């Protein structure tokens, strides 16, 4: 038996993470706006299998004026690697980041306590994601809920630039050519303010616009899955993708250097 009880799926490869689907078949159900307490409803994507144990859960928020159609592709992509994922609609499409932060947590609370798939979820292993203003809400949710295992703001937008109290492992994904949430005034200031004692990363998509997260994106999928695996599942099999080194090679038992050079 693997020492880590939360490991799911076979040993990862670059190819499996770049593919459109992970190893788990995915089913879906929905929660209506009326049934959703504290948010505007959503779609739940979950692994059909339960025989390998429970999974961590992730809530994903869209951005200003947007609905869950703008983040829908993330549902099957992440769930197929062994996660229960809810893509939410917000109370109103004009909600600000700090409101979206509260709705992300309300969605996780619904998943854990009242959803039809609650029995597939390990309530102690939760994460938050979001696009644009929903990425700003992801940062605020992480700051206010340090028990979260991971946070992934996608091209985030927020007026607050100081996130030095965030103790949740955070992967910020920025778009190089973003003109709506320019990385020079949003994503990068956010990352620079995160504590160095918190596991963190900043990934910038080459030549990408603010809307890159709204359609299938191999890079977003690979590193988002790797981040969630590493920190929601404590799955160190995915460190090779977040912190590559020559000793990932099976022929190399050790590699040390004074890189970068
Ligand atoms: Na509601
Ligand atoms: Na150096």
């Amino acid at each position: 038996m693997a020492a880590n009880p939360y490991e799911r799926g076979p040993d990862p490869t670059e190819a499996s993470l770049e593919a459109s689907s992970g190893p788990f078949s995915v089913s879906e159900t929905s929660v209506s706006r009326l049934s959703a307490s504290g948010f505007g409803g959503g779609t739940i994507y979950y692994p059909t299998t339960t025989s390998s144990g429970t999974y961590g859960a992730v809530a994903i928020s869209p951005g200003y004026t947007a609905t869950q159609s703008s983040i829908a592709w993330l549902g099957p992509r992440l769930a197929s690697h062994g996660f229960v994922v809810i893509t939410i609609d917000t109370n109103t499409t004009f909600d600000q980041p700090d409101s979206r932060a509260r709705q992300l947590m309300a969605a996780l609370n619904y998943l854990v306590n009242r959803s039809s798939v609650r029995s597939r979820i390990d309530s102690s292993r939760l994460a938050v994601m979001g696009h644009s203003m929903g990425g700003g809400g992801t940062l605020r949710a992480a700051e206010d809920n340090p028990s979260l295992k991971a946070a992934i703001p996608l091209t985030p937008w927020h007026t607050n630039k100081n996130w030095s109290s965030v103790r949740v492992p955070t992967l910020i994904i920025g778009a190089e050519n973003d003109t709506i949430a320019p990385v020079s005034s949003h994503a990068k200031p956010f990352y620079n303010s995160l504590p160095s004692s918190t596991p963190k990363a900043y990934l910038e998509l080459n030549g990408a616009s603010h809307f890159a997260p709204n359609s299938s994106n191999t890079t977003i999928g690979k590193y988002s899955v790797s981040w969630l695996k590493r920190f929601v599942d404590n799955d160190t099999r995915y460190s090779q993708f977040l912190c590559p080194a020559p000793h990932d090679d099976s022929a190399i038992s050790e590699y040390r250097s004074t890189c970068p050079y």
